């Protein structure tokens, strides 16, 4: 029998640039580090790249006629700092602000509420030239970057996030080195994560500057951590785990801390930092909400042999439904997510900037796309939520990620997380049951 979320609650759906626009290279749009990693083979899926993708560029008038169609409230897109700054300062690109100021009033037009992401992953490659985010000075850039955008647009768009998972861009683009930059170094990948927090701060020092009337915050990924077992060794491993991933952006953004046992693994591997202690403040600026991008949960045992003194618990792993990404679904995680966030950082207000999954979709001799294992995770997950929001916490958006098939970074084209089905030859938008299904929950604010 039917659930219904709380009455002011946002439906929501979600996009990235680099993903959907292509036009990689138009109306003086600068390389972005994508566009330099896309263009080397062994880095992407097949040899993808995000020179076209959906073309999102030119047709963002048939996507909004979709969303208005499905009828969301609101559509998460983010901005490509390349189109505004080609070199990541210097001279305006008039084209690239006009793209986005244009698009913003469509959405308005039409009674979508737009949210902006200013940063999802596409730093300018110029800027990559001079270190990218080992370079200080990239945080100021990004704050003159982030400036015209809250001038042009601050007043008429209720939601922004300054950046979108600052831990992935640290691990997988200067770590592992399977994202772009493609950088392998453990020291620089902290440096990193510490000018992407504090662009964070100065951006939103930059807001309440300019009194801009909205609600700005971070989209960080998480997932909750399960130790293997009820042994002490697991639950130390697991916390060890979410420390390092999930604790490392959350402490200084609402503690104005790193969190010790992470600094207490990377001590023992040789790395101290010295972070001016006036950064933790403006890193700890008040935000109006703390968002976050969860898939799923992960397992996590001790693990001495391992660098980290911990690793995933595979036997466990091995006995839940994967999408096609081999990830598990497990809906009760996103509720003991939700919870843990509600509980260690005093009931703040919560948005879920994305949630979907990836599996095999077929058009149909029908010319339909009937992907019911979607709208069953997207059902299950969407119960876990709604408990949690019984139980009291702060909850008050869901996007869906993601509006279209897309461009899936180091897995190119061959995921899809759409609600609607994209045809990367023809351009062609279909329509899947999953967005069909979404159009109804939003109808009847819930199922």
């Amino acid at each position: 029998s039917k659930i219904t979320f709380p009455k002011d609650f946002i439906w929501g759906s979600a996009t990235a640039a680099y993903q959907i626009e292509g036009a990689y290279n138009e109306d003086g749009k600068g390389e972005s580090i994508w566009d330099r990693f896309s263009h080397t083979p062994g880095n992407i899926a097949d040899g993808h790249t995000g020179d076209v993708a959906c073309d999102h560029y030119h047709r963002y008038e048939e996507d909004i006629k979709i969303m208005k169609e499905i009828g969301i409230k609101s559509y998460r897109f983010s901005i490509s700092w390349p189109r505004i700054f080609p070199e990541g300062t210097g001279k305006l690109n008039q084209k690239g602000l006009d793209f986005y100021k244009r698009l913003t009033n469509l959405l308005l037009e039409n009674g979508i509420m737009p949210a902006i992401t200013l940063y999802h992953w596409d730093l300018p490659q110029k800027l990559q030239d001079k270190g990218g985010w080992k370079n200080r000075d990239t945080t100021d850039y990004f704050t003159e970057y982030s400036e015209v955008i809250f001038k042009n647009l601050g007043d008429i768009v209720p939601i922004w996030f300054t950046h979108n998972e600052p831990g992935v861009v640290s691990l997988l683009g200067h770590f592992l080195g399977i994202h772009a930059p493609g950088i392998k170094d453990l020291r620089t990948s902290l440096e990193v994560s510490h000018n992407l927090l504090l662009s964070h701060g100065k951006a939103v020092k930059l807001f309440r500057e300019m009194n801009i009337d909205a609600q700005i915050g971070i989209a960080l990924n998480l997932s909750y951590h399960y130790p293997a077992s009820e042994k002490a060794e697991d639950i130390e491993a697991a916390e060890l785990s979410f420390s390092l991933a999930g604790r490392w952006y959350l402490d200084p953004v609402l503690k104005g801390r790193y969190p010790e046992n992470a600094l207490k693994l990377y001590k023992k591997k040789g790395i101290e930092l010295s972070f001016p202690e006036d950064d933790l403040k403006l890193i700890s600026q008040p935000i109006d909400f703390i968002a976050f991008n969860n898939y799923s949960s992960e397992f996590i045992k001790y693990d001495p042999s391992s660098e980290s003194g911990f690793s995933p618990a595979n036997s466990i792993l091995e006995k839940f439904e994967k999408t096609d990404m081999g990830w598990i679904i497990y809906p009760e995680g996103l509720y003991d997510l939700l919870m843990l966030l509600d509980r260690d950082y005093g009931k703040p207000n919560i948005v879920i900037s994305e949630n979907g999954a990836a599996f095999k979709d077929e058009i149909g001799s029908n010319g339909k796309i009937e992907d019911t294992k979607r709208i069953q995770y997207l059902k299950d997950y969407l119960t876990q939520a709604h408990r949690a929001i019984q139980d009291g916490v702060n909850l008050k958006a869901y996007y869906l990620w993601s509006l279209l098939d897309n461009f899936e970074w180091a897995y190119g084209y061959n995921k899809r997380f759409g609600i609607v089905h994209v045809n990367f030859d023809t351009l062609e938008r279909k329509i899947k049951d999953s967005g069909y299904w979404y159009k109804e929950v939003i109808k009847n604010n819930g199922f």
